[PDB]
């Protein structure tokens, strides 16, 4: 959005004491975003764990599926012989 | 200082906090006038966009009603 | 609501430093109003998109209905021949 | 200035906030007294208006009950 | 509740520049009550409109019932003739 | 100016706000002492009212249970 | 309440200007407690009214019950005669 | 004034507000140090009570599970 | 956790009057932690009481079960004799 | 003061309040710059963590669709 760019340009023109205070404000918003990013990291880790679990359970069910299929084929072949 | 804001906005509430923290007489008056002019221009642009899309939505709604009524004619 | 006009009259009578301060305050409140404008613009944009997609769906349904009606009429005419 | 407030009103918590923030010694006292008197007068007028509206609503309610009773008599 | 009267008399005894600030906060509070009264007035207006529309509907049904009774009585009288 | 607020309260949150804003060294010390004594007495009287109503409620509830037991026995 | 006792001890030792401000703020918190007391006495009065109306209802039902019982006994005695 | 505080507390929120308000230079520094040490000691004691009750809860839960085990093994 | 240690290092470098204010504010934070601790204590005590009452109920039921089992065994033995 | 904070973090809201409170000109500027450097350094590290996690999510997701499609082809 152009509004933020215009505000940045206006404050840069204002600048050209203030620098240190602006940096302190950036520090405050940075620590707020530290908290936000920690929260999102935790949520994403939980999502990763859930996906991991569901994928191994899918693997286990498909391995039973293929084992049963092979057993059925073997029994049919034996009976046909 | 502006580079940090540029970084933080390329990353993605920040604008509101920055402008609130932004919130000698002659220079202050001149800067205030510049900010007011920029903001007024942006508001005028926003209102123009709003009215544009408002007539757009009105036309789309009337088109919907007309087509539905024609469909009911068809039955 | 005549309160705004009365307040304007009282402020103008009081006025005739402070002007710059009140301009700064109205600037801040304007900055606040900008976010309301943004929220409105976003919600109406989603509304516009939904209206558009509904338009195309009804377009397609009407086209299919008309095609079916024409096919039925042609079949009846062919049988009557 | 006041032109911004005029634009805001004709465009129709923003106005509430600006009037809250807007709100030597002798002039200040005189202005405060005038504001307080104007506010009190307008408050009295609003009280009168709401009293009239309440009386009208009560009368309409009683008319409603009376006519419903008449209808039940008719049946 | 007599506590407010006791507070008023105690503050009057205390008083006998501060008066101007007291009046300032007083009209601020009365401005808040102005907003409250505006809201109450609007809600009462909505209630009045609802009362009017329900009265209109009741008038319609009453007229229907009266007319119906009239033609029933007239038909009975004609049959008696 | 106090009489104006008295008229406002008798016309109908106001008390809390006016008391919060209500809150010279010797004068303020004496007035604070007086108001603290007044509030202490008022709070003691309120506590007496609380105990009165509480014992009344307890007695009424006990009578209710005893009389309900009477009713169940009689049936 | 050990924290309260120890804090009181520490404050009294520190004190022995302060007293006036402390008693002013305790005046304010007593005002808050007064508001709390108003709320609780109101709710308790409502409970009292409810209890009274239940008492009245039980009175009426017991009166009807005993009247009916006496009437049934009288009818049985009359039949037995 | 502390007597009023203790009387109010023994009469029944107040403690938290008064302690947040409560919190010669050397005297005040020493008083602050003493208060901080007292608070740290009380926090340690509270943590001790926490571990006591947690051990109690763990023991009760294990006994519960064991007794349910024998209950279901009874048949 | 490491970020906290690094911040502690930086501020120990800076500070090594402000120390007293930092101590005061840490005292306030810990006095809030006191209320947190009290809430945890109360909740865990309630949990312990509930566990104890459940224990008592289960003791009752197990005693009845054992008594019934012994009675049935004795009855069977009497019949067998 | 730092010992109390490190003890309390070893025990495991605290850091949020502490950093909100903590956050002559030359020393102030130097300490501020050091803080900025450290904070932005582990900011960049955390973004690296985010991107690696997103890559992991994409890989796991596509592996999931592949195995589900294999299941569907199995029958």
């Amino acid at each position: 959005v152009g509004d933020i760019n215009d505000t940045v340009r206006s404050y840069l023109d204002e600048a050209g004491a203030f620098r240190t205070a602006v940096v302190n404000n950036i520090n405050g918003v940075l620590e707020g975003y530290i908290n936000n990013l920690f929260g999102t990291i935790e949520r994403l880790r939980e999502t990763n764990a859930g996906l991991a679990t569901q994928l191994q359970e899918r693997d286990r069910e498909l391995r039973r599926a293929t084992a049963g299929a092979l057993e059925r084929q073997q029994r049919a072949a034996d009976l046909a012989a």
